RNA sequence: ACGGAAACUUAAAACCGUGUUGCACUGCAACCCGGAAUUCUUGCACGUCG
């Protein structure tokens, strides 16, 4: 299980960033990089916002 | 001392005067600046309480 290694605030929480583009962006077009906005596979489901209540 | 010997066919005079290369005539009739392209794909108002 991967950790959040670092002493300063710049490198405490940063492993939520560099791991979020490792096994999560695998759509794999032959002309675009994986590690950006296009090649995501987490764009599968499409959330609809909840209605208004009392 | 040859019907011989002398003599300019000569002087002047404007081929000039009147007269539009002119009058009628569309550079005109017909046409689309017209057809096919997602403003898009990654993203939690939250860490923080002796």
């Amino acid at each position: 299980p991967v950790r959040v290694p670092g002493h300063q605030t710049r490198e405490h929480r940063q492993y939520g960033e560099r791991f979020e583009r490792k096994e999560l962006r695998k759509s794999g077009r032959p002309n675009t990089r994986p590690q950006d906005a296009v090649n995501d596979l987490f764009q599968a489901i499409r959330v609809t916002d909840s209605p208004g209540l009392r």
